[PDB]
């Protein structure tokens, strides 16, 4: 029967032979009557793995992006100042929290001038940290 074939091959069940999968072509599972055409990693997508007769390709994005969805589906742009980085994507910082840097790092809360013993100079912005003062 053409159950018993491993994987890397196709196999037809009129005639079974466990034939090898063509050249950028895979199977995983074993002896289907079709390879599955292997992925391709191009522009925006860089390859994370190979192709193989056993294993399909894998896709990572490029400098200055990342992967965003569950099989690295698009590449979303890696985040301005105001933004952190989430599993929906890069989404701006909610209100009270900050982050001033690019392309990196995560949202903090304001610096709490009271909690100091200070006063405030300067307002705070999604980019911008509280500039506090004296200490009353
Ligand atoms: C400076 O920080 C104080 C206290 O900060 C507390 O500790 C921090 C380390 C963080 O864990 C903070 O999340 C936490 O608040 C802030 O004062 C607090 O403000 C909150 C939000 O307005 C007050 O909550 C309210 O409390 C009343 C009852 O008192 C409820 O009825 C309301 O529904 C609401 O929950 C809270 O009372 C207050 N806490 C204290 C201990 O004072 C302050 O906002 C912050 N200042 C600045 C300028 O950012």
């Amino acid at each position: 029967s053409c159950d018993n074939c491993q994987p890397g091959t196709f196999c037809r069940k009129y005639n079974p032979v466990c034939k090898s999968c063509p050249p950028s072509t895979f199977s995983s599972i074993g002896g289907q009557p079709n390879c599955n055409i292997c992925r391709v990693c191009a522009g925006y997508f860089r390859f994370k793995k190979f192709c193989s007769s056993t294993h399909n390709a894998e896709c990572e994005c490029i400098e200055g992006f990342h992967c965003l969805g569950p099989q690295c589906t698009r590449c979303e742009k890696d985040c301005r100042p105001g933004q952190e980085l989430t599993k929906q994507g890069c989404k701006t910082c909610s209100l009270g929290t900050f982050n001033d840097q690019n392309g990196t790092g995560v949202c903090r809360p304001w610096t709490n001038c009271s909690l100091d013993g200070r006063s405030v100079l300067k307002t705070g912005t999604t980019e911008k940290d509280v500039v506090c003062g004296p200490l009353v």
